[PDB]
């Protein structure tokens, strides 16, 4: 069946905007998951989670009769999709059990490790999420084995489709680089925003880059990748050693024994995959990676092998019985036990990538104080591993239940507890009033606001305006902020809330956090009075002011947007069209397509564009909050060409006379040619519809100033 | 970017389910567009439309200075994708402005005719749909060029996104047929449920099959599609001539000229397409179809010129400007207008499927009869083209503003009024226990209501349980419904209802549609009964029933299940998989992914499957509304394995022992197969989910009875 995407593969696909309706989701629309979590008893699932660790089934018979390594890794699996870049993949949706996830290679067998589970998800029900029960298994693993983990917060929600991810254009799973659809250009340059090596992989080739088993040059790849999905060299040495304390891989034979991964397995599989022909198929016979590495000599149990491992032995390459490059240990005993035979023993193997944390000469001094040190080992594994399985959770009032850590970590972008009242409506409307008596612009108000709320991306709750961190390093020096007309506006607001703070009684005082976001609606509200329209905008006041000691600068760097259509911006010449970049801002901000369109069209006439752009403000009553951008694009009295100088640059030019009325970006004119976007510019664009756009502006301009407020939830 | 899709081409897609959401639908949740037409004043929207008729634009100029034709032919394209064969396509959602029809190649130039309504839209914005406003154009210009219509109805509600609709396999735009992905086989059979003979054309090819220009075969391709799209030779022959009264066809020039189709133009061409490099690109010079072909003497006025020169000439095989196969008249004067010169003048043309009219001896007997008596054509073609225009509309009381046709015809499966007073919720529930009284099973009641209300599509808005057709020819005889099963139960309710009319006052009766729907409900009620759960299902009276009379019985052939898998029924062996077809009725149901699991795992154990198989049902309490079908689908205990005589039935066997436990088929067992609809299983066999399963059950299954209840809108 041929379908548009076939047709015009290349065109803008909007349903990333309406993924995740109330249509796909089982739970009834008033089901809040964290009021169902926060009535678990969660001490009982973990008893059931303690006994499933050594309660081996027939079909996937548990190594060492224990499944915790198995576990740890189908945890680390869950976390280790996250890119910094977008914030995209990450555990906290459990996405592990949707394609394409479920069917990665690898995350071969993980199938299993899930469908071990189900009697515990099926016993508990709404609530426990899926999501939360992938990492709190892992965290039980690791208890069960001896290692006291950091903590743990329930409250991610379950969804119930696929996400929409990029994770590459390849079309071989596993294809080495180089090909047609490569993700590396220049000297090993990764392409935006993709953290792992070769389609299908979590981080890195464990035998080394594209196959090569360098442990020097895999280190250069562990590296960038985990940095970014967050992690430093602390960090990653100590989760790398840490995970590969416990378990085996699986590679007992060669790896044409192994059959379709679940998405294509056939219907009598019931949801899993890789059937194997090799011998049993499962447990000692288990082929996974085609590696067969069982890393210490108690694979059950914390212990500090890994690391006299790695330093005591020198290490010979060699190859698993799939044919994988590994390392065994130079004249070693056989002091490894056998997962499922008593009177077999191994010598010590690594990978590859075990070896970079000798053989990388800054990972080396790491593993070695490491290795010296163990107890310092124990917490950077602890922290990590926290860190890791909750990057993507947002704010801390998100974490639920009696297990989440007290100590508030910099990675999390924290944010002070407001500790006085807060003001009032009619504080609000003093505020506002001086603000508007200052001489700050509509303009500015608005620009100021929209460039510290919509740094928010919900793919991992990062961003918003909570926080002021818009005042701060680096968000105050971004291009796309207009820093030096920012500075002027955070100055005279600054001037405001001091003098309003200075005149109070009791402990009241407000935020430069809130001012700004107020400052905002009362932007808006000038431009409808502007436009003749009395409106009141939404504003709920409780942010608070983080200090730059609380801002990780580097961290921060990821959120700098590089395009933002909402302000008519790109920041340099990309290989990915404009009105693609706006779709995937969109969808970051959460936004529909009826609220992207509104959206856009209101910050088109209030000027918020980067430089004051003309491109796409097409009124003659700008800083009016009107509809003028639909009717002015949709006239069909105008033609558009691409200009000479720029052919992503539009040109409208009367159609009788020739005289040019106006000129737009990509992102302007997709509203007039893009043909669902279109039919919604018509919407807004009718005769009818003036105090419709008006009041939609209002709503999504309040939920984009909101979109960071879980301690409102 | 590689999606799902592209990794797994096979797997079954959901997405078709969730369409439609209120995401991306711009209108607010309580907006009713039946209330906002029924205030929109018709009267003068015509007035501006009749006004446009002969306001050319400069950016397409009119033929002759009048829009007519092209709009007529907009309208015929609007309505002309309608198949019987699932009721979808047709007018009735606005389709054509969205992809792929805004870009098909018979739909070439309409982007034109639809940007020409645009002021007339952006004046009345919400109040006139594009879906109503496209076949109002065609009446108005029907019209204004002297044409008497039938009548309109509005209610046409807009769409915010493409339908997904099988169009076809091809991978080519208008492919001859014998391809690798040939919609025909054996002798010119055409593939359910298609409706047109090559990819993006509306029926048939104009040049004849498969450009062949022979009038004797056209006319079998004529037949074949226009009878797919519920037309008979009448209806046809008055169609086709009807519309060939008026305008013209356009091919000046080479088709080489024309550019991309408006889903693949540039961003700058604003949503149109089609541009042409051939001298003006437009008005004399515009390349369409590329046949070049005026048909009357009065392109702009009723007349019956069409039938004078179709048999008043003899017409000789041509070509037009751009290499198309057309007909000129031998030896003729030219008499025919041009469109912009007014000293030049043109010999008589037809196209090859125009002169099947006459050479098909079945349409030349209609053709001849329409010749000498053109008030009998006149009344067949405004009878059809309302057809046409209103078949997907559904129930008559759809039928919005004040010209609307008092007569009720055949085609619309008419429902008589009631005149009487409806039962109440006492007698209701005095109702219900007679039915269980009866001797009645919870199988017997589900199964005939099922039945009953499950031949509604949302498509074109047919079937359904209003009516009590399921008494009737065909539908008391097809397979499915289970023929001497359904008259003993139907015997049974007559006579509950004879003894209840019988002894009402005061005009109270109720209808055999309203029972059968009501003892559905006491079926429901009592299953849950059996589960321990006092329940009600709501019920709706006020359904009537139609008679044989008002019947069409071959109409009513295509809704005929051949495929339900809400009742394990296949009616014979298909290519496409059984799930697939699941799905496809799910969505002629308007049901979500979990609307449908839900209402699978509860008709499975109330035992709703033809002839009483045992396939999915699995339970060991059958005609209790419990949600065992989940709990045991999922059970990890169980191991499932095609059998040896029928690879699409699974046997379910205890993995310790091999004891055979159930049964299953395809449908029965995606839901433990596919990663979504698994996920949503979960949900529901989960040990929380008792109360849940019945309550959406029972919420699905009132939804379905409903279907058809446009009375209650
Ligand atoms: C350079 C990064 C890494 C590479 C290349 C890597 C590679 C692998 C491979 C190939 C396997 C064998 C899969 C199988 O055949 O069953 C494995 C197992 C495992 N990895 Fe890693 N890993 C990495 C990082 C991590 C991290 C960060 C953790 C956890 C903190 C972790 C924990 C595990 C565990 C527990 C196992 C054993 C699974 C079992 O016993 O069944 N790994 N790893
Ligand atoms: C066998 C069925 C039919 C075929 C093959 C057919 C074919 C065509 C073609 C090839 C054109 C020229 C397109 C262009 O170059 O602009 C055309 C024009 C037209 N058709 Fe048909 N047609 C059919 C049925 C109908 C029906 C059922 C109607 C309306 C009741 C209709 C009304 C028209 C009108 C009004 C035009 C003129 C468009 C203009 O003036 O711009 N046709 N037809
Ligand atoms: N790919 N997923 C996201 O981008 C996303 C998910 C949830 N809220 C916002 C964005
Ligand atoms: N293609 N679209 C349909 O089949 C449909 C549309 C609306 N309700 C039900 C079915
Ligand atoms: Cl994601
Ligand atoms: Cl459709
Ligand atoms: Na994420
Ligand atoms: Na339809």
């Amino acid at each position: 069946g041929t379908s548009n995407r076939d047709w015009w593969p290349n065109q803008l696909d909007l349903s990333i905007l309406h993924r995740h309706s109330s249509l796909s989701d089982p739970m009834g629309k008033d089901f809040n998951y964290a009021q169902a979590f926060e009535k678990l008893d969660l001490a009982a699932v973990k008893r059931d989670l303690h006994a499933l660790m050594t309660t081996s089934q027939d079909w996937w018979p548990a190594d060492f009769g224990h499944y915790g390594g198995l576990f740890i890794r189908m945890a680390w699996h869950s976390a280790g999709t996250y890119r910094t870049a977008d914030g995209r993949g990450g555990a906290g949706e459990g996405q592990q059990r949707f394609a394409p996830l479920n069917s990665w290679p690898d995350n071969a067998n993980l199938d299993k490790a899930r469908r071990l589970l189900w009697p515990i998800k099926q016993k508990y029900g709404r609530a426990i999420s899926w999501a939360d029960l992938l990492i709190l298994t892992g965290n039980v693993a690791l208890e069960s084995m001896g290692f006291k983990t950091f903590g743990f917060a329930g409250g991610r929600a379950d969804t119930w489709e696929p996400e929409d991810v990029y994770f590459g254009s390849e079309k071989i799973w596993l294809e080495l680089s180089g090909g047609p659809n490569s993700r590396y250009s220049g000297d090993r340059q990764l392409e935006n925003p993709l953290a792992a090596v070769q389609m299908g992989l979590i981080y890195v080739n464990p035998e080394g880059p594209d196959g090569n088993p360098d442990p020097v040059a895999a280190a250069r790849d562990i590296r960038d990748t985990f940095a970014r999905m967050a992690m430093n060299d602390e960090e990653t040495v100590a989760l790398i050693a840490g995970g590969h304390t416990f378990g085996k891989t699986h590679g007992a034979g060669p790896a044409s024994n192994v059959g379709a991964e679940p998405e294509a397995a056939g219907i009598e599989a019931q949801g899993l995959g890789w059937k194997s022909a090799y011998r049993t198929g499962k447990g000692a016979d288990a082929i996974t990676s085609g590696l067969e590495v069982t890393w210490t000599t108690t694979p059950t149990q914390w212990s500090h092998n890994f690391f006299e491992n790695l330093f005591g032995y020198e290490w010979e390459l060699t190859k698993s019985p799939a044919g994988a490059h590994q390392w065994v240990a130079k004249g070693a005993d056989a002091v490894i036990p056998d997962a499922f035979d008593p009177s077999k023993k191994h010598r010590p193997t690594m990978l590859t990538t075990d070896l970079s944390l000798r053989f990388d000469p800054a990972y080396e001094k790491i593993s070695r104080r490491f290795h010296e040190n163990p107890e310092q080992f124990a917490d950077a594994f602890a922290r990590a591993w926290f860190k890791l399985t909750h990057r993507d959770m947002g704010p801390r009032a998100r974490y639920l239940g009696p297990e989440v850590p007290a100590e508030v970590l910099l990675w999390q972008d924290p944010i002070p507890a407001v500790d006085h009242p807060l003001i009032d409506a009619a504080d609000a409307a003093e505020l506002k009033a001086k603000v508007l008596a200052s001489g700050l612009t509509v303009s500015q108000l608005v620009s100021t606001a929209w460039a510290a709320a919509s740094t928010f991306r919900g793919s991992d709750k990062r961003g918003g305006a909570n926080g002021a961190r818009i005042r701060l390093a680096p968000q105050k020096d971004w291009e796309a902020n207009q820093p030096e007309q920012l500075a002027a506006v955070l100055e005279t607001l600054e001037a405001i809330r001091t003098a309003f703070n200075g005149a109070q009684r009791g402990g009241k005082q407000v935020s430069l956090a809130d001012l700004i976001v107020l400052a905002g609606c009362a932007g808006v509200e000038q431009a409808a009075k502007n436009a003749g329209h009395a409106v009141t905008v939404p504003f709920a006041p409780g942010r608070a002011d983080a200090s730059q000691e609380q801002t990780d600068v580097e961290s921060m760097a990821v959120l700098e947007p590089v395009a933002d259509g909402f302000r008519n911006y790109l920041k340099g010449k990309y290989r990915v069209p404009a009105e693609v970049l706006l779709v995937d801002k969109a969808q970051l901000l959460t936004l529909s397509a009826p609220e992207m369109t509104v959206l856009l069209g209101g910050l088109r006439v209030l000027g918020a564009n980067v430089g004051q752009s003309r491109h796409g403000v097409f009124t003659a009553r700008e800083q009016a909050l009107t509809n003028d951008f639909f009717v002015n694009l949709l006239d069909m009295g105008t033609e558009w060409k691409p200009t000479a100088a720029d052919a992503d640059v539009f040109e409208g030019r009367d159609r009788a006379t020739g005289e040019l009325k106006w000129t737009g970006t990509r992102v302007d004119l997709v509203f007039g040619s893009h043909s669902q976007l279109r039919a919604l510019a018509e919407v807004y664009g009718s005769a009818d519809a003036q105090e419709k756009f008006v009041r939609d502006f209002v709503a999504v301009w309040n939920k984009v100033m909101n979109l960071d407020r879980f301690d409102l939830a």
